[PDB]
């Protein structure tokens, strides 16, 4: 519910960002979130190793002042990396593990409101796999049948 | 290209009606026809035993005098379960094989032109396998998150 | 008629009536739940309280959803001279579920039918359950969506050319 | 600068630079397709060529689609005092390209950067190309599309309720 969402290529647990970070602008997370991490970290330990995880780092647009970062790329990036390697530290296969970092972009809901660029400020944890099946099927029938 | 076409499910070898049956309301395959379904199941008996063959038939919406059939779902059903039956003959396993009728349902183009109604009889051959490690992967999460 | 094994069996063994696929959903509906019997199309009229609900929440989709009714068997006998295969078995109770389904108000343009013929065989020790199963009728809930083949066909074309 | 490494390698030998997929479609871009050298995110401007090329036909696909982009190292040793990691170091040579293609044309609010660090070992008679597609970066064409997920949570709700 709050935290799972079902998309059709994989599954998404969404982390906001206020509840995660120590304040606005910091990469820090809070002392009292990291065994929530680690209880993700232990579900994808059981998981088949071809599961790939890709932590993502989202921001609304709200401008940011007397920060180091320059950018909502580059905060996003360095909130996804950090919640990335706590899942390292708690255990995850970085062969396993990626970050990104899509700045203001790919909103979950438009910056028209309060309520919705503070939904727009978080950390969504995306399960996959690279599937090939249908791909392979397709490049067999290709080879044969286009002339 | 004229036959094969990709969707994102899976793959679909179209095969025209008035090229692969005797007359408008037949379901007889033409003769020089038959050794390009034998053609397809060959290129079938290849594939992983995970791929399903989905055989589908369809018709515009013309409406038809003086035959036994009595709906464009008979008509179509008709149709595809000569062309599955056929695949059989030729040796693809009967585990592997399904007929679908679509009846003048789920046209190629809209029934607006010649062209387009002519486009809309034809019989799909639909390749696809069913994946589900994506719905395992939502249904562990789901018993640890959802509250 | 309804058959003694039809009237009888429960419905606490059932498996779940609700199935996923990564290509869509599947509602599983064992013979007992539709039909008199698991050899004839003959619906059972005094079941059709649950495709009644069915049809019903079909209406909360969307148009571009597609609903696909399946017809199975496993490999009990044929009964009667009118079906001349379980295929064709199979088709004539999907195509029945089908009809009810339009009877109901779901949309003809969004519904077809298919057959599986005999996908089991009988086997020792089978429960009654799985035999029902191994009869059901589904309902598939799919789309033809295509926006990532077209994502490819456009890069293919550019970068691979022949 | 230019590694005499990147100078020389002949582009026959690469692998397919389109991979499909079931997700979407995989544009694989050696290193030496891009930057100066495999340990630095220094882009090589007499290259450019291909990457316009790529922005332009970004501009044939829909608003609709995703497009992010992929940076991989292997376990070359960082060479850099400001790379602290090589996912510091594929993260900085994804963003770099991703900016490119800004630059060219391609719409911001369409593009993600994606860091996954090292994910190849060095081994014993490697080509070079191999060592070039280890260190390359990839631009990956997907969407977010939920439609079957909705369907799915609609007849979940119906049928499993809690």
């Amino acid at each position: 519910g709050s935290v799972l969402e079902q998309i059709d290529q994989g599954s998404i647990l969404k982390l906001p960002s206020n509840l995660l970070f120590e304040n606005a602008t910091s990469d820090a997370i809070n002392q009292d979130m990291m065994l929530y991490i680690e209880r993700i970290a232990k579900i994808i330990q059981k998981l088949p190793k071809r599961v790939h995880i890709n932590v993502r780092g989202f921001t609304d647009d709200t401008p940011l002042v007397k920060t180091r970062f320059k950018s909502h790329y580059e905060l996003a990036a360095n909130r996804a990396y950090r919640v990335m390697k706590v899942l390292i530290q708690y255990g995850v296969n970085p062969n396993q593990l990626s970050f990104s970092s899509y700045g203001s972009t790919n909103p979950i809901a438009p910056n028209d409101s309060l309520e919705n660029r503070m939904k727009n400020n978080r950390v969504e944890i995306f399960f996959s796999t690279d599937a090939n099946d249908l791909s392979k099927i397709h490049s067999i029938l290709d080879n044969e049948f286009n002339p």
